[PDB]
């Protein structure tokens, strides 16, 4: 709310030299002519210069040059603010230097190529760092600035002796800086980056008040992830967003040295980072320098991590250094860093969901000349397994196909054609489409955690298992003072119990939908695995996964397995106990509900479940899922066919009517079989039509009267005479007597208090 | 400082040790403290290569030789004793020791004390409902918590001024404070450290949580309690007192209360074994843990060590017809072969607790071992009474319900049961409170009544027709049947003790 | 095409070495588009006697980690699963589940011009008269 | 090759490859061939020492720093993937793979008419028959 906070507008002229005003301000201010100009932005990028040129249009805006789009700022919607300080010294010459373009062709001296008539009257009152491209030809070529003879920002007078040394500089050496990158070319982690930001900016942007006010910053903050997910980037960003220096290490050059090169290396590194104030340190590949100390085999190896720790520990100075560190998990480094003192705070990058490769495809994608036809949002959702690095991957190839497929034969023909025909070129769907087969992704094994789509209109009854789920869930997110104000203690999970194909899973995902949590899911063939191969200490893995991405809902599909698999109930003589249900139970009897994780399991033989699982402050709460009734079925087969061409005349209310007894699998099946008909019956079509024609002498035929657009009654019809049942009806019997059982445990007549 | 010793070359490192040893006889009465010491001296197989098992050769012969009438006292920290080299553990070297441990809500109170002292906290701060909501945390937890308590009031509403630059910062500062809510997001968004860590402390559960039960009480005390207290007596009859007892009886009796409320009248420490913990023994073949359990009840006693579900290895291998191998496995044998190897003179009393008594292995029930049996039974009406009220004794209740009469109603009913009662009918009083307050502000919105304060507060209390509506869905968990092998169980071995009367001559 | 025979299964159960499936795996995805086809998927089962056996159940630690990984490829990469067996009464049925398997043909005894047929093809290298009539 | 620089002192092996990386460089467009990569770089494991380790972490910095827009293009050559430290394939590293594999009959009787372009065969010789003969 400042007074001279006002907006940045176009440009009238073509260089950066002169700069506008807004009249109505200098009254309270003092604008004067001259050489110099204080002038605030963002990141402290400056572009000092004349001033007063203006009045040309309306006031309450800056106009300022196009090249300070990027010079000085990055955007729109930015503001300057305005402080004059002229009478600066006169040194005697400063910052000549171009970069990129005039190396083209001839050389000359690079000054009295085309720049030479632009000081006059304005002899060089500028500021460093400045870059506008000019000339004296197409008034469009780089210039930097290298030299100083005085570092800060001065004046020139003639009869003077400059230094053109060097010849320029390119795009890839000053391309981190150049590129200046913010928050804009990072994808996927907006929540991480959120708290990072928010640990950060207040001792590195506000440190005297951080003084002043006592706590304790951060020591050490260690990002986890898997590679290719963009975590040096972060670091470079949050410096420059903060105006704070950084000074990068690299694990693999440090243990490429001799032992006494490397010890110096860290502690100049640190030195550096204390005498440059505040600063941050990025280690990449800390696994290098420091794993598990017992593959550590040498007397170098553990002695550079006692280095290293020592100089963690001697940080407390009050001198405003930050330290942050890469790695792919916690237990791949010596577990003394991970201290009190020491690297304290934890980051989990994690894998994106589909937003965040939409972000990243279009950020990618930005200078690519694409097509019409490309929706960039049916990629993200077909990208499965899938790290930024790979989706830069598969936008590459696909860019370089589209290349070589048609223009090979005159690419091959050496002349100047190709430049033209470069700028007349584009990439279409059927590049990704085909990039996409010929992708080998990442992470395909890694843990999905996010929060889903299933919503309560994909399931069409079971009322009451909604309101009960809700109360279970829903209420302690949003409604704590309740359960403090009656003392109540909330509950930390339940049972589904019932047969197969009638929804479990859509349940548990649109009651984490509804409550917008996250899910995660373990199947069957994961502890079956664990079983087998005598490793259920990572039980532990699991639950600290969801510990960090709370609130979440946990679930457990097939909880009976370990029970089939050692016969049923008769089996062995062994009782119902097993090492990996045992370790869960260690581990819910282990957290509280303060941190909001909720535990969801279900089965399908409830008889041969071990009875502690189902105690107080476990479980301990048991719902029926049946089979579908009327309406289910009918938004069951809604749901199914709503991205295939249906037609009208099908009505699936007399289908719904005709399928009793039938689990939403089977209704799922018969979709599945009409469309395959309606496939089938499309290709013979095209087939022997365009066959018939060709056969035909018909010089001359354009008329496509398109067979099979749609999916008809009487393919369903044939499909419905292969209909079946996978649910018999003594097991329906089974369910609804382990139902009534335990409806007779609760048998109590009315009572009355006095 | 450790991994400072453990920084440099092969010779500054002793030259270092040397010195501060000279240091510290020339200047005395002094004191040396040596931070991590599994650094310079772990266990000697871990040690690969020659200047690692050189410096600590160094080190113990510069423990042998403080003798000198020199007023010099070395103080060293570790995590466990397991982890350094035991020759450092021996008779002129380090031989005494302190386990420091994770504190109790006392000792957390203390700590938030100690360090919110320059904080311009605000009213509505119970700190001691904090040290109460702190399960696992050691000190530097707590230091955390403040801070990030306190970051978060200051970003909460003073960013935007906190942007401006200018002296406002000062003054804005010096009218900041510390809310309530704040404890309470920072404590959500904690990660405890010592959540696995073993707990021992006395415990807060005393009698009148329990309400029957009086010659069980007796008895107990006649076993815990005299002998702590009246030791010359059991001198002077030249009595030995039992050091054990097996708890038996049906579940949800209350039989974890009994133990921590013994614990509470001696004022003794108590600490607990579960079943997942023998089991996860069994399946790992690691039975060798039970020696370290031992140990740390002999440190801390007087204490009650309580051992819960110990028929649980008994029942994960069928029941008693099962295998064809008897009632043995490697876990009981080495608790009996603990306890045959502790005294009484060190104060430590074995409690343990079933529900099969059946499927026991009979060599623990033997003399010398825990040796007595004592039945706890399916609780009778003012038993019920105090477990209701103990239940009840937080949430904001009626005055016209009234509980002899639920209890009147209430038989052959576990404590567990009536638990699952006050429950269900806090959860209904939770529902209906919200639903109200949701569809009064709704049908407010509304409303186009641009002026409305009149809230009739709903729901302040449990009324009776939640407890009725509950009572609906009440379910026992125990039969008779049961009770009839529980009653066959003690009448066995009450006609065992078969004899008239015997008067002397 | 690529086959995996009864013999390679039954060397992963004898030796704990099931995460050999893996490495068949992405063989495949290498070499896509792809059959691959598992002989005798019902060998494992018949070891350990046919359906009374033991008292454990249908699963075992190698046909797990088949689903395991058939779980995680996709229809874009183009590679089809054929499995073949003559014992169908014992094989586990969670692979018989939507997402998986999930088709059933029956292939019976030969025809007559089936036989007309197969006879010509084994014949076809041999110097055979014309006075036989096949 | 890799047994080369394995037979060299500890100082000489790395200013081998540092003068290769070098050359290439130099000349451009260029290729480097690196054979018998898991003498170089096998399984971190398997690494007993310390000049082993340092030269692995050697390359691996070699090749983090070829971004420089040089037209260099490294090719190297093993048996499995399994066989080399797992650091080296990854993005900015060798993340692009071939299999060569196995011929089969058209590929052998291609490699039998390119060696017997130099022999005086006779007549009667049908090495197409070899091919399905090999």
């Amino acid at each position: 709310n400042r007074p001279n906070r006002l907006i940045v507008d176009e440009a009238i002229n073509e260089d950066n030299s002169v700069v506008s005003l807004s009249q109505p301000k200098m009254d309270e201010l003092q604008l004067f002519r001259g050489d110099t100009v204080l002038l605030k932005g963002k990141k402290r990028r400056e572009a000092v210069c004349i001033v007063l040129s203006d009045d040309t249009c309306s006031d309450e805006k800056i106009r300022m040059n196009r090249v300070v789009r990027n010079n000085l700022r990055v955007r729109l919607g930015d503001v300057i603010s305005i402080q004059p300080c002229p009478d600066v010294k006169y040194g005697k010459r400063i910052h000549v230097l171009p970069i990129d373009d005039t190396v083209e062709g001839i050389t000359g001296n690079l000054f009295e190529v085309y720049l030479k008539p632009y000081f006059l009257e304005a002899y060089r009152p500028i500021r460093k760092g400045d870059i506008f491209l000019v000339r004296g030809g197409m008034r469009a070529v780089e210039f930097k600035v290298v030299e100083t003879d005085p570092s800060p920002y001065c004046i020139v007078a003639p009869d003077t002796v400059i230094h053109c040394e060097g010849e320029p500089i390119k795009r890839e050496d000053e391309e981190e800086s150049l590129n200046e990158v913010g928050y804009d070319d990072i994808g996927g982690c907006r929540k991480q980056l959120a708290q990072i930001k928010e640990m950060v900016e207040l001792p590195l942007r506000h440190p005297a008040l951080f003084k002043a006010i006592g706590v304790k910053p951060p020591r050490g903050i260690l990002l986890y992830g898997p590679p290719g997910t963009g975590k040096t980037l972060i670091a470079r960003a949050v410096a420059n967003e903060t105006g704070a220096f950084a000074f990068l290490i690299n694990g693999p050059e440090i243990m490429s040295k001799l032992a006494g090169e490397s010890e110096s290396n860290l502690r100049k590194a640190f030195e550096e980072a204390e005498k440059n104030a505040p600063a941050i340190i990025f280690i990449d590949e800390l696994d290098a320098i420091a794993p598990k100390r017992e593959k550590t085999h040498g007397e170098v190896e553990r002695r550079i991590v006692s280095q290293l720790l020592t100089l963690m520990d001697g940080l407390k100075q009050r001198a405003h250094v930050i330290v942050m560190a890469a790695t792919n998990r916690p237990n791949s480094i010596d577990p003394a860093l991970r201290r009190f003192g020491r690297f304290d705070r934890e980051v989990d990058i994690g894998i994106p969901d589909a937003t965040g490769r939409l972000e990243i495809l279009q950020i990618h994608t930005k200078n690519m000349k694409l097509a019409d036809d490309v929706d960039l949002e049916q990629v993200a959702n077909e990208t499965h397994g899938h790290v930024g690095a790979d989706l830069a991957a598969l936008c590459s190839e696909a860019a370089l196909q589209a290349i070589r497929k048609k223009m090979d034969l005159i690419d091959l023909e050496d002349e100047t054609i190709d430049a033209e025909v470069m700028n007349s070129l584009a990439v279409t769907m059927d590049d990704f489409r085909w990039a996409l087969s010929q992708s080998n992704p990442s992470a395909l094994r890694e843990t999905v955690v996010e929060v889903p789509q299933v919503t309560w209109e994909d399931i069409g009854g079971l009322e009451d298992v909604k309101r009960e789920l809700q109360e279970l869930v829903q209420y302690p997110v949003e409604h704590p003072d309740k359960f403090l104000k009656f003392g109540m203690t909330p509950s930390k999970g339940v049972l589904f119990y019932g047969p197969p194909g009638c929804g479990k899973t859509l349940l548990a995902k649109a009651i984490a939908n509804e409550c917008q949590a996250n899910f995660i899911s373990i199947k069957g063939p994961e502890l079956l695995t664990m079983w087998f191969g005598e490793s259920e200490a990572n039980v532990r893995e699991i639950f600290d996964k969801a510990r960090q991405a709370a609130p979440c809902v946990l679930f457990f599909d097939e909880l009976d397995s370990i029970a089939k698999a050692r016969g049923g109930n008769i089996g062995d003589g062994g009782g119902a106990a097993d090492r990996v249900i045992n370790q869960i139970l260690t581990e819910m009897d282990g957290m509280s509900t303060k941190k909001n994780v909720f535990i969801i399991g279900a089965t399908n033989r409830p008889d041969i479940i071990d009875p502690a699982i189902l105690r107080p402050g476990r479980l301990d709460q048991l719902i029926y899922i049946p089979l579908p009734d009327e309406k289910s079925r009918v938004a069951i087969l809604k749901a199914n066919l709503r991205k295939s061409p249906v037609a009208k005349d099908v009505d699936l209310e007399f289908l719904a009517k005709m399928t009793n007894g039938f689990s939403g699998a089977d209704l799922t099946e018969i979709c599945q079989r009409a469309c395959k008909l309606a496939i089938r019956e499309s290709i013979e079509s095209e087939i022997r039509r365009e066959r018939e024609r060709q056969t035909n002498p018909s010089a001359m035929e354009v008329e496509e009267d398109d067979p099979v657009p749609e999916i008809r009654r009487d393919h369903f019809e044939e499909a419905m005479r292969f209909a079946r049942r996978s649910v018999s009806d003594n097991d329906i019997r089974k369910y609804e007597m382990f139902a009534q059982t335990l409806q007779q445990s609760r048998g109590f007549g009315s009572f009355r208090f006095p």
